[PDB]
């Protein structure tokens, strides 16, 4: 057992931004993630330089893959990614080649995540488990994210069954040290941060506020 | 206006992606930077395509997912024309991708939705209804009826359809009698022995067609 990670989101649309955010954050954080905005802009020579930075953090390429998972996944596993997402519309057979291909270069710690977007079956999530990943990314419900509302029953009903299912799930959007408590009870994979964190006074300090109260509830 | 030739560029680097743009571009009507090369790269291939094609439409393969309005402008600024969301991608994401490529390229500024898994018909008007007209259909993985008759009635709902997967010389017979408005070839034509003539048949075969 251990603690909910907790993930910085790095979604710059320039190099400058994301690594010096991520400097800013790292010691803090356990997990690193370039963002596909951030990753569409700059290529993947940002996840070799995450990796030279923070040795041994856990990196996230976060490239929505879905097509030549193969191909997608060996060139960002070459870069030292620990963890890539496929979005939810990729094949299984285009999970399966982007699991198999960062396994090859990254036993250790290789591996698929699913972003969830649109209208994703629970069918569909038993066949992402199957196929051998399970890891998943749920994002709050955009019109109350938007709105600044906690996060809705109905999100953390879904949550809570993919949890049930099997998976690693991680979440994002809402997040901050006052709305922690909300997930009390639920076993949180994952809570990835973004701009709340980075754009903070002091952005180590609040990533381990974050991380304490993290501690606090899940400890 | 004929069905368009588009050539993809799916390399996994930025010298294959220019050095096939080069060999072919004269001799089709879209250079697409693949989401593949994107990755590796970053957006700097668009503008730099732009400069090399300054007349030829451009597409940005983002199969964008997300922050729509800012995948879209990132990309326009950089000279796309076209730009891919995944068909996940919700309709307030394709909306804002819209509204800011159209924008900064009120000219050609377009989405167009990558087909992807279970997609329905009922998802598809949403994106008609949002203002996007554009999808993008792949061979189900020598085209059969069941992808055919797909094909036609995205046509029918009021889709400019462009195809991809298993595209040669040959295959375009497969086609006939469909208002295909763009055919997607990838490497069938830049790793050709002759890349401008392969692409040059390709276009003369649209030619015969559809002329």
């Amino acid at each position: 057992k251990q603690l909910p990670n907790l993930q910085v989101a790095l979604d710059h649309s320039n190099l400058k931004g994301a690594i010096t955010a991520a400097v800013s954050v790292g010691n803090e954080v356990d997990v690193i993630e370039a963002g596909t905005v951030c990753l569409l802009q700059v290529g993947s020579e940002l996840v070799e330089v995450l990796r030279s930075l923070f040795p041994d953090k856990i990196i996230v390429a976060d490239t929505k893959c879905a097509d030549a998972g193969g191909t997608v996944a060996k060139n960002n596993a070459v870069r030292g990614a620990d963890w890539m997402t496929c979005i939810c519309s990729a094949t299984i057979p285009t999970m399966k080649a982007a699991r198999k291909a960062i396994e090859d270069i990254n036993p250790d710690k290789g591996e698929i995540q699913v972003e969830l977007y649109g209208d994703w079956t629970y069918d569909q999530a038993q066949q992402w488990l199957d196929a051998g990943i399970s890891q998943a990314i749920y994002h709050q419900s955009r019109d109350a994210l938007l709105a600044g509302e906690t996060w809705g029953e109905k999100d953390l009903n879904k949550v809570k069954k993919l949890i049930e299912m099997g998976f690693r799930v991680s979440v994002t959007g809402g997040l901050s040290v006052d709305t922690l408590k909300l997930f009390e009870g639920v076993d949180v994979f994952t809570f990835i941060a973004g701009r709340g964190i980075t754009e903070a006074k002091n952005p180590a300090g609040a990533a381990r506020a974050f991380k304490d109260e993290i501690k606090r509830i899940w400890g």
